[PDB]
RNA sequence: GGGACAAGCGCAAGGUCAUUCGCAAGAGUGGCCUUGCGCUUGUCCC
């Protein structure tokens, strides 16, 4: 729609509307100028960015506990929250009935990369640019405690709220010399099964249980 | 001290506070009290930056398909040595249980600039050229070269004629869920050893069972 | 608020396999299994 009223909302005045342009036009609406280039190094960037932001204001600083929480300030979703936030979705070029929430964080990243070519590559610049903008709104995702929990966690929070019934798992074989050996074991809860391959019982149990979960994303 | 003095003429940075160079180069072992971990985390994050913003300038393509190998390469373990070994950095590390390995040199690399970073005072545009000062022309070279990353499909190629002069054999077996998120199911084979993947296409489905079946094949 | 179950993570212990050492008496590293405690969360009960 209008290359100027997202420019407002980004509080910056973009000196290469070519730029902006790109960024959120998508593939199937013009194959000769897509994002899909800038999304590539604003993927890097914005990681940067939220990374380096989490590694200041955080609780704990052991890597186990750093990589749940980074894995939601990345995630699709949590990349959506931040794009809504700027009506993204309203200035992007595609077909219709095509467009998903996976494209948006793809324009969002493509989004960034555009001002950080436009601002002649100022790291610093967008880096502030970007703060002024989502700082707070990610020091509460931090704060609360926001983070992506692994599977058999979700698969769990999953069936109990919806049977409030757990999975089972079954070990069904052990394979290979005990130093290093592949675990099997068999996820299910209701009709549902899968398996699972793993070095250890736990690994062979979140493969499992990743599996289950596609199996559950159906209906009831 | 004497040493935390010798790499930063290397590197071309005097430290305003050695006390981060320290822990930049402290194991876990070495010291538990305080060691490189956090900083690791927070240098991986922004070498990649500096890495791929540098390869989608220099580079002949630009497709994603085109630019993902090279990216494998420049971030990963084998050429973050090559750049490690260009600083001596195996000689200024510290650790305690037993000896040392190239994937802690690539850790401890990371670990580095993370530093730098926050000593210059958190100034990346600065920190950027310190970094191309001493590598741009290492990495472009290997752009100009096209070192890459062999895929999946294409490593089972090489095994599967390297011990036996055949190729392994895919096969689609189905196409489940509806004609808008339809997901492929690949079965490759070689000699007596089969494996599946799921895939949003068919080449997609394939590099999973590949990836499966080289690491049978991993096995002995 | 107090619990029952469960999950993840953390700390530790025991066992086992592999590996390294060795004044052969022992001593380390790693993989896996089991247990306890802590932290967080989910479903349930009070």
């Amino acid at each position: 729609k209008m290359l100027e009223q997202l420019e407002k909302k980004l509080g910056y005045t973009f000196k290469d509307k070519s730029l902006l342009e790109k960024a959120l036009t998508h593939v199937s609406y013009s194959k000769k100028e897509h994002y899909e280039t800038l999304e590539f190094l604003g993927d890097a960037l914005v990681n940067f960015f939220i990374v380096d932001l989490l590694v200041q204001y955080s609780p704990n600083k052991r890597e186990g506990f750093l990589s749940p929480l980074k894995a939601y300030l990345i995630s699709e979703e949590f990349f959506n929250l931040l794009a809504q936030k700027l009506e993204l979705h309203k200035f992007i070029r595609i077909k219709r009935g095509k467009i998903n929430e996976t494209i948006i964080g793809d324009v969002f990243e493509a989004l960034w990369a555009a001002v950080y070519i436009d601002s002649g590559r100022d790291a610093n610049f967008t880096r502030e640019l970007f703060y002024k903008l989502f700082k707070e709104d990610i020091l509460s995702a931090i704060k609360e405690g926001r983070v992506k929990k692994d599977y058999k966690t979700i698969l769990q929070e999953i069936t109990q709220k919806r049977w409030k019934e757990r999975p089972e798992y079954r070990l069904i074989s052990v394979e290979g010399p005990h130093h290093k050996k592949k675990f099997i074991v068999e996820a299910k809860i209701k009709e549902y099964r899968t398996l699972g391959e793993g070095k250890s019982k736990k690994e062979a149990e979140q493969r499992a249980a990743e599996e289950l979960i596609k199996l559950l994303e159906e209906s009831e």
